[PDB]
DNA sequence: CGCTAGTA
DNA sequence: ACTAGCG
């Protein structure tokens, strides 16, 4: 995600306890629980052997949550945008290539570094977040599949009013313009909380503490949708973002080289980069809960053509969309793996 | 030396 | 998190 976005904007943070949100509702990165809950699953994830341990993990988190009359809303990721959609595949390869040198060190007889190969061929599936669904679904607590990246998603929950708080551990919510981040959280409820207005605390950040500026500085630092220009990191682009007038970001980035000294000249590709990667944190589609279809993070703008947002997610019918954030429907295969019904959050 | 990027 | 390497 942003790198080490969190150390940028320390002044901004606050410890808090989950407490301070009792009798509320909050959204929850899952996902951040499942792999947690998955790692003391590693050899039996591996093996094939079932196991239902990242269940009790999560169903702990979320115990702990209902606790304290917190109304929790666990938000899973759904199908993979098309620009991650080759680095994925990577990331599989890396997996099944570390569970076949796992396999093989484990069949030598030392099952001693089979902790540490076994480990590096966990992958969280649908039907484990489904298991997880399920058991949420067995204490009264609503779930939520996204359409595709859960950051959006959550982002949207938090912008409309649905949620007044976000427990993850990824620090790119705030590039989606989040209002407040719960990070660090254990399992008693002690974590740093980030609040949007808060940001301006923060004097490393100038007059860079507005939504769209702030989500400039991150994508220039370097994030998942575009890697950083060489040399580039949080500070040089919160100082190159300081020292801009322009509206133009276009001509900033073009302009890069001159506010920071720099011997930098942008490539043809980074630009584009930037504008998609801008659009895909602006666009991302959402699913909304209330209305039961499927729409953009944010309304579309004056300046900007839908049609060209394919990489930001593509749309389907409202329907399938809706069997999909229910998690009756698989992303993979669209097969109807399970048939709950809201009617027997979404109102 | 402030800051980045690779290592742990 | 620690720090070599470099503008
Ligand atoms: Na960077």
């Amino acid at each position: 995600g942003i790198q080490g976005l969190l150390q940028f904007i320390k002044e901004a943070s606050e410890p808090i306890h989950v407490r301070k949100y009792k009798g509320q509702v909050v959204a929850v990165d899952t996902y951040c629980w499942l792999h947690k809950g998955a790692i003391a699953c590693a050899e039996k994830l591996a093996k094939g052997e079932p196991t239902d341990r990242y269940v009790g993990f999560c169903m702990k988190f979320v115990n702990m949550l209902l606790s304290h009359g917190i109304k929790p809303i666990l938000v899973f990721d759904g199908c993979t945008l098309p620009s991650k959609k080759e680095v994925e595949r990577s990331r599989r390869e890396r997996r099944q290539a570390n569970l076949l040198k796992g396999k093989q060190l484990l069949r030598e007889g030392k099952v001693s570094e089979a902790r540490e190969c076994f480990t590096r061929s966990i992958n969280i599936t649908h039907a484990m977040a489904h298991k997880v669904i399920k058991a949420a679904r067995s204490q009264g607590v609503d779930c939520l599949v996204a359409p595709y990246e859960a950051d959006a998603q959550l982002a949207y929950l938090n912008k409309a009013g649905i949620v007044q708080a976000i427990i993850t551990e990824d620090s790119d919510l705030l590039a989606f313009g989040c209002k407040k981040v719960i990070l660090k959280m254990d399992q008693f409820g002690n974590g740093l909380e980030i609040d949007q207005a808060r940001l301006g605390m923060c004097r490393q950040l100038g007059d860079v503490f507005t939504e769209e500026k702030f989500r400039y500085m991150c994508i220039l630092s370097g994030c998942d949708y575009l890697s950083s220009l060489r040399g580039i990191g949080l500070a040089k682009a919160c100082k190159v973002l300081r020292l801009a007038n322009n509206p133009d970001i276009v001509k900033v980035i073009k302009k890069i080289g001159h506010y920071l000294k720099m011997n930098i000249t942008v490539p043809e590709d980074y630009i584009n980069g930037f504008i998609r990667a801008n659009n895909t944190f602006l666009y991302q589609l959402v699913f909304d809960p209330i209305k039961r279809k499927l729409i953009p993070l944010n309304a579309y703008e004056d300046d900007v053509d839908p049609e060209t947002l394919s990489y930001a997610g593509q749309y389907v019918d409202d329907s399938i969309a809706l069997q999909i954030a229910l998690g009756n429907k698989d992303i993979n295969t669209f097969e109807q793996i399970d048939d709950y019904n809201p009617d027997t959050l979404y109102f």
